[PDB]
């Protein structure tokens, strides 16, 4: 009755009872079924393991404030309609800024937004845009603002039940709808959120870039906490520049030096033969302009792994 055949026999049962991967490998590179959307960060892509958020799934952003969640959800949204896809934004915060939006490639005119008058009618009016079947992603601002409609009139019924119970009936529809919906916590309700969550993000501001200048923005760390669709606890960090977005580019670097494609001679950046920079900064600038080789760095990492 060997064990690592034994173990394998047992192991699958699980999936078979409770699903895909409610038993995972740490090491397992499992990568199947897919369909995903592009977080537009590649180093948060892989960390996913399955290279993006999965479709159908319910997923939770979470973090500080000043942390980026709503960026990297944001930069969700981007991709998601440059893709056809149609994205319904639930406000309850009242803090969006198109123009930052637009600048990160979201189709404002063509985004469905919304501000519900209570916890229910966001709730409400949100597995009703998603029952249609016509959405791919849809994103709700602050699990936190979601509250009841009676701490809203004087008259207990906390939250928790108004996220389970949306949650209960929303988790499925959307699970055969296709569309995936981001959840943006911020540091109640959360209590099943973390049960329904698929993947569950955890996003820090770690350090901030500088540069003798005013020095745009910061240096996110994104720590996936909860992932039922590869193996958890992998991490990612990236650039948010200030009024800009996501790096792409200087991904494209801690990327490629770390897989040795770029180098780093007394820190000045090179990719095979043709130097790119000195420091950081201007590596980045480089990239940003000539694409074809930057196309081909990441038309190189792309290969070596998912």
């Amino acid at each position: 009755p060997d064990r690592e055949k034994a173990l394998e026999l047992a192991m699958a049962q699980i999936d078979k009872n409770f699903g895909k991967g409610s038993v995972m490998r740490l090491g397992e590179e499992v990568r199947q079924p897919i369909s995903v959307i592009p977080t537009g960060s590649i180093s948060l892509d892989v960390a996913l393991g399955i290279g993006g958020l999965p479709r159908g799934r319910v997923i939770e952003i979470y973090g500080p404030e000043s942390s980026g969640k709503t960026t990297v959800a944001l930069h969700a949204v981007a991709n998601a309609q440059a893709a056809g896809g149609i994205a319904a934004f639930i406000d309850a915060e009242h803090a969006l800024d198109p123009e930052y939006a637009k600048k990160l490639g979201v189709d404002t005119d063509s985004l469905l937004v919304s501000q519900p008058d209570t916890g229910e009618q966001a709730l409400e009016i949100a597995d009703m845009l998603v029952r249609s079947g016509a959405l791919d992603i849809i994103v709700i601002d602050s699990v936190a603002a979601l509250v009841p409609r009676a701490e809203i009139e004087g008259e207990v019924g906390l939250q928790a039940r108004l996220m389970s119970q949306a949650l209960r009936k929303m988790t499925g529809a959307l699970n055969n709808s296709g569309t995936t919906a981001i959840f943006i916590n911020e540091l109640t309700g959360g209590k099943a959120l973390k049960f329904y969550a698929s993947v569950r993000l955890d996003v820090r501001r770690i350090e901030t870039l500088k540069d003798g200048t005013d020095a745009v923005g910061n240096r996110t760390r994104v720590k996936v906490v909860k992932n039922k669709v590869s193996p958890p606890f992998k991490q990612a960090e990236f650039d948010i520049l200030y009024g800009q977005g996501i790096s792409r580019e200087g991904s494209l670097i801690d990327m490629g030096v770390e897989h040795g494609f770029i180098r780093k001679s007394g820190s000045w950046f090179t990719y095979e033969g043709e130097q790119l920079g000195q420091g950081k900064e201007n590596a980045r600038k480089f990239l940003l302009e000539n694409t074809d080789v930057a196309n081909e760095i990441e038309k190189k990492i792309k290969e070596k792994l998912g």
